[PDB]
């Protein structure tokens, strides 16, 4: 069924809310022992949104390994993400050494560190040039090198250094600025802009650890950032682009982190980004 198709008569028949519940209920479920031992309490930003097992990133320490952050490993397409909560202002040390050991060249960041009058994260990067952070915990350094203000996004130039070996390394932040505090936006084509943008970068690309995501709980926004990205690209991939499934694909990435899409508004805004991007792809 053309992708597009199925779209109105989901619309038509207006069922998007029972189609979601549906995925909800075939989505895999599988243990998250270490998220909740009673060390690993003030880590978590929520309750009820935790990583898997099987899937979760370790950190390269001896004393506590433990961070909210899934490794989602889409095969066929061969790209790699990690899905992140905002960091809380206990674990901006664990983000930033996340990011050190996995090797990765960029962290896409969907929320503003202030919705709906309330705190979404800790303010874990310098606002200025001239007062760079120390992050003690984790031996580390972070410097801003360069800030570009748009209207739909920012991108940043940071200098991560480990104080331990005196090894630096550049990271790009990509920063979507725009998703209102309630629902989704109108059209997708500022998301898709945004995503082309990271894509242009290198750091989605294959010759860099997987790029670190996140919103606030680390599964709404970002799973429809992974969503996209991921569609698009098999896509692009394979002999028949009319094969390619959206509600397939979420099910394989809730293979790997709880939750992924938390409204029924975002699977159907998941749907249009996806649709407007086939133009693109297809040779347009
Ligand atoms: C079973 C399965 C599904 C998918 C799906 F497409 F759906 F995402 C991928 C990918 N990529 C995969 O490697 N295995």
């Amino acid at each position: 069924m053309e992708m597009e198709k199925e779209f109105e008569q989901i619309d038509k028949s207006g069922s998007w809310a029972a189609i979601y519940q549906d995925i909800r209920h075939e989505a895999s479920d599988f243990p998250s022992r270490v998220a909740k031992l009673p060390k690993n309490k003030n880590r978590n930003r929520y309750r009820d949104v935790s990583p898997f097992d099987h899937s979760r990133i370790k950190l390269h320490q001896e004393d506590n390994d433990y961070i909210n952050a899934s490794l989602i490993k889409m095969e066929e397409a061969q790209r790699s993400y990690i899905l992140t909560q905002g960091p809380l202002p206990n674990t901006v040390g664990h983000f930033w050494e996340m990011v050190w050991e996995q090797k990765s060249r960029g962290v896409v960041m969907l929320n503003r560190v202030m919705e709906k009058g309330s705190l979404k994260c800790a303010q874990y990067w310098p606002q200025k040039e001239e007062k760079e952070m120390i992050f003690e915990d984790t031996n580390l350094k972070l410097t801003l090198i360069s800030e570009d203000i748009k209207s739909y996004y920012t991108v940043r130039q940071l200098e991560l250094e480990n104080l331990t070996t005196q090894e630096t390394r550049e990271i790009l932040h990509f920063h979507y600025t725009t998703w209102p505090d309630f629902g989704v936006p109108e059209s997708p084509a500022s998301f898709l802009n945004f995503l082309f943008k990271v894509r242009e970068s290198g750091s989605l690309s294959p010759e860099h650890g997987p790029v670190v995501v996140h919103c606030s709980a680390g599964i709404g926004r970002s799973g429809t950032f992974c969503l996209a990205d991921t569609c698009l690209l098999l896509m692009d991939k394979r002999k028949d682009p009319s094969s390619v499934d959206i509600k397939k694909v979420l099910l394989e990435m809730r293979k790997f982190r709880m939750g992924l899409i938390q409204t029924a508004d975002q699977l159907r805004f998941s749907y249009l980004a996806v649709i407007e991007g086939a133009k693109f792809i297809m040779g347009d």
